[PDB]
């Protein structure tokens, strides 16, 4: 009802958009639309749990004695 | 097999320890039995994720402040 021509059966469906959405190219383009009629104000707050991976840890100490330098 | 009686029918079961284990009076007693045997090596790592409730949120601001003051 945005316009789409939606020839699926699923659950990947294959979406054709209306000739002036030039905007919509990728398949996110297509769930901004979803979360937009949707509302922003409808995406829940949740936060992410981890394990960083390995190479990434210890990144932030050549910043901090620089930090600690100011101080 | 650490010679109980269990006699229940699922889910809730009703176990009755040996005489001389004195140190099972509580269901949780229990679950570090089943933690034992199998190891509590085989307990997997794992992080929580959560919003910490309101009024926890900033308990830190004292002492940071008194830690602070040393530096």
């Amino acid at each position: 009802r945005l316009g789409c021509r939606v020839e699926g059966e699923g659950p990947t469906y294959r979406v054709t958009p209306p000739s002036h959405r030039l905007d919509l190219r990728l398949e996110e383009d297509l769930v901004e639309e979803v979360a937009r009629i949707q509302g922003y104000e409808t995406i829940p707050l949740a936060l992410p749990a981890f394990f960083p991976a390995p190479d990434n840890r210890g990144v932030e100490a050549p910043y901090r004695k620089e930090q600690r330098l100011r101080e």
